[PDB]
């Protein structure tokens, strides 16, 4: 049984101490490749974007109790802009940000907005000075670049009290926008496998034990990844504490609302 | 400046490592004693139930960045029953809790139910085996008796996957019922102070540092309280992980909705 992992910081509580059982191997790679690897059969299980799970819910099931979800701001799914949203004419989409385009478009439609979207490469600040009013960033780079815009953090100030603007750049958090729109959590990723190929029970148990270790030792998890990202430990710690990892009823509700808005007529979501 | 704390398990990550700055003292006691001390001015800040804050929002404000809230099940606010809710003619109450009764009454009115609430003595299981078919339990007892009913954990089963029924007893979670009703978090407690008399910055800073230590070391916090409660470390750990401690916009929305239903005409909630 083969597993494809994506090594975003927000799954470190699950993956940093994971010990594969006998008879399971794992590869790592970009979200692009894991999606491809799961459909073709290169891997049997992978943590894939929500929209990828939804669009292939005919073929794929998800683990019942694993998610990357959040209620409120997520800090790593970010629209950086220099003008108000109704004025946006051109939004750049960076490398991995194509899985959150569907959420961006849902939010833009509800406001009646339709800027042109273009694939680009670079950081938010450099793309904002290379012909774009808006830049969509996800993952570790989004978190670091959010902090670059609105930080630094001082001892008296706290991560949640930081402004959303800095140096003429506003950082719009799409998970907060989703909360403003629906009142509900947003589910960004699940653990998906072909319906006729369930994962071995030893894999699920090792995954649950690693998540329990990571949740139990969040300062240790956070310190390792803050060093790699160049951020304060407390930034990463609050970042990880915000996530919802157990795909519970509120997470499934937001997943289903997203599915209906972004992939109407999707096959039924099964776990 | 005087603090009055109630050391419920769910505030352990905030209060267990708290180091009071110079010129701040703390006492402890039961909620009703602490509420009165706050309102009469013999303490200056206290963690009080949501109802207590809502009913005295004329003269109290709440810290903007501290809460006890949850989205979905809370596990320590439980209605145990052997028959469907519409067939309950009575519901036993063991403790005094204005908070959980006001929540229970909100849920029951929304469904057009009206069982009689009666004070009684015992555990959920002795009262059900006696003259009742419905029992409300809160706190440590509610958490321990939920586990007695639906447990125990195994290497394969986790807390999230446990059934909500056991031995013919259904455990209805009032926070999950609140989510089913509203889609939103429920805020059980805030840190309240008289509007004249906001806390000194050093206390807030100390509380923020204590919370970061507790959140960053959940296994350590959980093992202490798990041993005191006779529960697996894994139960307390997930229990504590499940809370929302920062009084963010979804938490305030849940709080205001509860304010509107349970305390009609309440003064405006201020932070
Ligand atoms: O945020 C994640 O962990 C994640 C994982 C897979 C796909 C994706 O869009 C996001
Ligand atoms: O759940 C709590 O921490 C709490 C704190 C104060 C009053 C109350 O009813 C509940």
């Amino acid at each position: 049984y083969r597993a494809g992992w994506i090594h975003f910081t927000n799954v470190a509580p699950i993956l940093d101490s994971l010990e594969l059982p006998p008879g399971v191997t794992a590869i790592t790679g970009v979200p692009t490749q894991m999606n491809a690897a799961l459909l073709s059969g290169e891997v049997d299980i992978a943590n894939v974007s929500a929209v990828e799970f939804i669009r292939h819910a005919d073929t794929l099931a998800a683990l019942p109790d694993f998610s990357v979800a959040v209620l409120g701001p997520v800090y790593s799914v970010n629209l950086f802009h220099t003008c108000p949203l109704p004025e946006l004419r051109r939004v750049a989409l960076t490398s991995q940000s194509a899985m959150s385009v569907a959420l961006l478009e849902v939010l833009l439609r509800q406001k009646g907005l339709s800027p042109v979207l273009e694939r680009a490469e670079g950081t938010a600040e450099s793309l904002l000075a290379a012909g774009y009013d808006g830049v969509l960033r996800i993952g570790d780079d989004a978190l670091r670049e959010w902090y670059g815009v609105v930080g630094p953090l001082t001892p008296e100030r706290t991560m949640t009290s930081l402004p959303h603007t800095g140096r003429g750049i506003t950082v719009t958090d799409l998970a907060q926008e989703w909360f403003d729109l629906t009142g509900h959590p947003f589910t960004f990723a699940v653990w998906a496998y072909r319906k006729d190929n369930p994962p071995p029970a030893a894999l699920l148990q090792a995954m649950r034990e690693a998540r329990r270790r990571g949740i139990g030792h969040l300062a240790e998890v956070s310190q390792r990844h803050a060093e790699k990202l160049g951020l304060p430990e407390r930034v990463v710690q609050h970042y990880l504490w915000n996530f919802r990892y157990h795909l519970e009823a509120p997470d499934r509700l937001g997943l289903r609302e997203f599915a209906d808005l972004a992939v109407p007529g999707h096959a039924e979501l099964t776990f």
